[PDB]
């Protein structure tokens, strides 16, 4: 309860901790982490926000309208208690197509949405890029056309670049999908602490997944592809929050 921001519509914004339930655990999260900067929205899970480049929360109340922070620096963080699926296999199930294709359908053989049909690329930023295998699309498009009378649609929005990081035993520990350079340009540029946008350009986006197996949490970040180089500091900032705020 140390720091104080504006008072708007009667509410004085502070960084005082707020009790947040995720499964059976209670996390005492400084209010200014929260998307609302007051209390969790109704529903399961919570949304936090951190700010590029130092992965610190928005100053208390600075996101409240009229905002005083720079919205282009925000990185929204959806944290969920995982109780509908196994947390230990979540990242492998997101990177395949068992859920979005029917058992034994032509679409279950789609190489685009299965990690085990994509092609590993050379490491960069500690990530293994995984690319679409156009040779497998030829075979797929044949059985798809012969069975529907139509060649399959190559919609660039659903042909994202994928990135994988792994633990020593091979388990997936990070999974990131980004708009391809064919779908979207970066739409912003960075030098130092500040990000200024390119108008008429839609910023390329990534979604970035990881889990906390011990707390049974999934974490989903949505951020501009221009921020991708700092993916590890983002994980580090969120895992520190999770570690520090959990009520022992
Ligand atoms: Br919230
Ligand atoms: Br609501
Ligand atoms: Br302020
Ligand atoms: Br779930
Ligand atoms: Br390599
Ligand atoms: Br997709
Ligand atoms: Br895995
Ligand atoms: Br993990
Ligand atoms: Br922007
Ligand atoms: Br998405
Ligand atoms: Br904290
Ligand atoms: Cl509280
Ligand atoms: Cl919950
Ligand atoms: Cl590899
Ligand atoms: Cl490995």
């Amino acid at each position: 309860a140390t720091q104080t921001g504006r008072t708007i519509n009667g509410h004085t914004y502070t960084d005082a901790p707020v009790d947040v339930k995720l499964g059976p655990n209670t996390f005492r999260i400084p209010a200014n982490y929260l998307d609302s900067q007051i209390a969790p929205w109704p529903g399961e899970g919570v949304t936090l926000v951190i700010e590029w480049p130092d992965m610190k929360p928005t100053a208390p109340g600075a996101r409240a309208n009229p905002r005083t922070n720079d919205f282009r620096k925000e990185i929204p963080i959806r944290i969920n208690y995982v109780d509908r699926v196994p947390v230990e296999t979540l990242l492998s199930r997101l990177s395949s197509n068992e859920a979005i294709t029917e058992e034994g359908s032509v679409e279950r053989g789609d190489p685009r949405d299965r990690l085990d049909q994509r092609v590993a690329k050379p490491q960069t930023l500690g990530l293994t890029p995984y690319a679409i295998d156009e040779a497998k699309m030829v075979v797929y498009a044949k059985k798809y056309e012969a069975r529907y009378g139509k060649p399959p649609v190559r919609n660039p929005a659903y042909e994202r670049d994928w990135y994988i990081a792994r633990q020593g035993d091979g388990r997936i520990s990070s999974f990131i999908k980004c708009d391809g350079e064919e779908f979207r340009r970066d739409g912003v540029r960075l030098e130092g602490r500040e990000v200024i946008s390119e108008p008429g350009e839609v910023a390329a986006g990534c979604v970035h997944y990881f889990v906390d197996i011990d707390n049974k949490l999934s974490v989903s970040l949505d951020y501009k592809r221009a921020f991708l180089k700092d993916w590890k500091r983002m994980e580090e900032a969120v895992r520190d929050v999770i570690a520090r705020t959990r009520s022992k």
